[PDB]
């Protein structure tokens, strides 16, 4: 944030570094001049003035840090939740580097309120696609609570908790709700339209989302992984995506050793001349994947590939 959000802080940091370098150079020049004078027997004032001017820079940075601590607490909360999601199921690993990349991409694309809104929107829009529908709803409502409980009052927080409780069949009671939003919410819960209530929450807070085309469009790395339940198949979805993107897709089912050699030859060819690669059901040759593809992953242009696996798999 100090590097790429405010120009004043970066300019003052550069000025302080330059002043330290100038003070060191002035001390070296003074020592050399003293040695020359001993052998033959305004710069210092400017350095002193610069040091006196730069002596009061830390209080401003401390005040800026104190004014931007709620965003840090919110980032810690976000990373704690996304790490908790890696414990609920083992396919949802979220690490520090990815979150640092998304927080940087917040700035790459009420200043505190707007920067926090941008952080929440980018984090949700980037981390939603890696989740199934129920966990997507869960995480969306947790960010809704984490935003509306720290921008708004306490009675709103209690009302949200008690209506989540009556949604969860745990605690029942008349809330102290405090517009036409309340009419729709009451007309949903009294009609027992739970999916409509969750849809109304999601449409009320979040206004943007990524489809498959959007998430594959705003991507940079050349390695991809795709997962689904065994009753749903994304092979023809990738076929339609490649037809819309005018990219050459060749489906490669796994299986026997000849299929593995064919897959190796085709991914070598696609690393050579570009293209798109789909490995259907990478659950088949698990050890072969864990050796060959992991060794390949650990820089041609216009080269993308995909891996299709299953949530209810190894």
């Amino acid at each position: 944030t100090l590097t790429e959000e405010n120009a004043e802080m970066q300019r003052k940091r550069e000025d302080l570094i330059k002043l330290n370098t100038e003070y060191r150079l002035k001390l070296k020049n003074l020592e050399k001049r003293l040695l020359e004078e001993l052998n033959n027997s305004k710069e210092a004032m400017n350095i002193e003035k610069k040091l006196s001017e730069s002596e009061e820079f830390f209080p401003q940075f401390d005040n800026l840090v104190e004014e931007y601590s709620i965003i840090g607490k919110h980032s810690v909360k976000i990373f704690s939740m996304l790490e908790k999601f890696g414990q609920f199921h083992w396919f949802y690993g979220i690490s520090i580097g990815q979150f640092l990349s998304c927080f940087k991409r917040v700035f790459i694309k009420t200043r505190v309120d707007e920067i926090l809104w941008l952080l929440y929107q980018e984090v949700y829009c980037q981390f939603s696609t890696a989740l199934d529908k129920k966990f997507k709803m869960i995480m969306a409502m947790t960010m809704f609570c984490l935003y509306k409980f720290d921008i708004e009052s306490e009675q709103y927080k209690e009302a949200v908790l008690t209506m989540i409780g009556v949604l969860s069949e745990s605690s029942d009671g008349v809330p102290k709700l405090t517009n036409d939003d309340l009419r729709y919410l009451w007309d949903y819960v009294t009609t027992k339209s739970y999916i409509s209530a969750l849809n109304w929450f999601k449409n009320e807070f979040f206004v943007d989302e990524w489809n498959i085309a959007d998430v594959v469009a705003n991507s940079e790395n050349n390695y991809f992984t795709m997962a689904s339940e065994r009753d749903v198949d994304g092979t023809f979805k990738l076929i339609e995506l490649a037809k819309a993107s005018k990219e050459s897709l060749k489906i490669i089912p796994l299986g026997s050793i000849e299929n593995l050699n064919y897959a190796q030859e085709e991914i070598s060819k696609s690393k050579i001349e570009g293209g798109w690669i789909l490995l259907q059901n990478i659950q088949m040759s698990l050890s072969w994947v864990k050796t060959y593809l992991h060794k390949h992953v650990e820089e041609h242009e216009k080269f993308k590939m995909f891996m299709t696996c299953h949530l209810t798999g190894d």
